[PDB]
């Protein structure tokens, strides 16, 4: 695969310089981060924090409104921008302020999902690129989190953003969960989390006996792509080297069986055509009589399944990066995610500021390829309008 990398980052500057005069959404994102207005102070707390040239950042950075915001972006032109906690005080002024008053108090609880967190399970890309196969990992990722977000927990205010490179966030904005503690959050984190361990472990999933729903639909959606993605695009039993991090996953007893099957079959389609039947047929319990899927489910999850740091969720001081921000070494645009189009979505034609810069000059960003990103984010702040009294 590639990193896409950006080849020469000195045009940054003078494309930067533009799409902060002519092309960010400033309106859209004060709106959104002002949410409403309903919360005195709720803009003027939050944290930004800019990178500039040489990896150099400023932290605490805040602003009285709108205005304010524009004027510093484009005299400072970042190469990054970070979201931050919403403070006790104004960032800006959190050296007035006496040690220990200054405190992050809410923010939107986050996820970041990365590919290398499936350098185990990728057969295409070294740790540092992707490619059109092993992109179906965040689509997947999107599906499972979204489904869980939205139905398990009522959550109604949900962002998906592009990285810009290797991956995918989402900003959980509704009111009450921008109010929640660590530990809570942490434990959303346990719910949705499956697959755990270094690479110290090999097996890094483990199902009860007993199916929740969680598991279950996320399984049902793994199951739509499995074929494709796994079996045909990723070949995973292509053969001996690679089958054998399958069987490294079921009980040795039934290993010689599966060796003797894969063998004697042709491709991966066949091959786990015989795992499913054999792993059906292991008695996981002496004792009782009952068979199942769960070996099936466990080898789907630790290949499809995302992978979840704690970390970046349950820290309510995290910096996170920007929706609509630059990626300084890829030239992408930070663009918000159409859930009813996660299918089309190609990290590979994501706008980059060179491309857009250029359609610019041949007013605003509706004469750009930015427009539709644009209306996305639009109607995600529709919701939240639609939310309040
Ligand atoms: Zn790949």
């Amino acid at each position: 695969g590639t990193s896409m990398e950006t080849f020469d980052p000195t045009e940054l500057p003078e494309l930067l310089k533009l799409y902060y005069r002519r092309l960010f959404p400033y309106s859209q994102y004060y709106r959104w981060l002002n949410y409403g207005g309903v919360i005195k102070n709720y803009f003027q707390h939050r944290e930004f924090s800019f990178t500039l040239k040489d990896d150099i950042y400023i932290r605490y950075q805040s602003f009285n409104n709108q205005s304010d915001l524009e004027k510093e972006m484009q005299k400072m032109n970042p190469y990054k921008i970070d979201i931050g906690a919403v403070y006790s005080h104004r960032p800006n002024q959190h050296n007035t302020v006496k040690l220990g008053a200054f405190q992050a108090q809410e923010k939107e609880l986050v996820f970041d999902i990365d590919m290398t967190d499936y350098d185990d399970v990728r057969r295409c890309c070294s740790s540092a690129d992707i490619c059109p196969k092993c992109w179906t990992l965040m689509t997947m990722a999107i599906r499972i989190i979204d489904r869980a977000l939205k139905e398990d927990f009522g959550f109604k205010h949900r962002l998906w953003v592009y990285s810009g490179r290797r991956g995918v966030h989402c900003w959980v904005c509704d009111e009450s969960v921008r109010k929640l503690s660590s530990a809570v959050r942490s434990g959303i984190v346990e719910y949705l989390s499956l697959v755990k361990g270094g690479q110290d472990v090999k097996k890094k999933v483990h199902l009860s006996e007993k199916i929740h729903p969680f598991i279950r639909k996320s399984i049902n959606i793994i199951k739509k792509y499995f074929e494709e993605y796994a079996l045909v695009n990723q070949d995973i039993l292509e053969n001996k080297e690679s089958w054998d991090k399958i069987l490294a996953l079921v009980p040795e007893t039934i290993h010689d069986e599966l060796q003797q099957s894969f063998q004697k079959s042709h491709n991966s389609l066949q091959r786990w055509e015989h795992l499913k039947k054999v792993a059906s047929r292991y008695q996981n319990n002496i004792k009782n009589d009952k068979y199942g899927p769960w070996l099936e489910w466990e080898i789907m999850l630790q290949y499809c399944f995302p992978r979840l740091d704690i970390n970046v969720s349950k820290g309510i001081n995290h910096l996170l990066k920007s929706p609509f921000s630059v990626h300084p070494k890829t030239g992408r645009i930070s663009v918000p995610i159409d859930l009813q189009k996660v299918d089309q979505f190609d990290p590979f034609t994501v706008p980059t500021i060179s491309f857009i810069c250029r359609e610019l000059d041949a007013r605003d960003y509706k004469k750009t390829s930015l427009a539709p990103y644009v209306k996305v984010f639009e109607h995600f702040l529709e919701n939240l309008d639609k939310s309040r009294k």
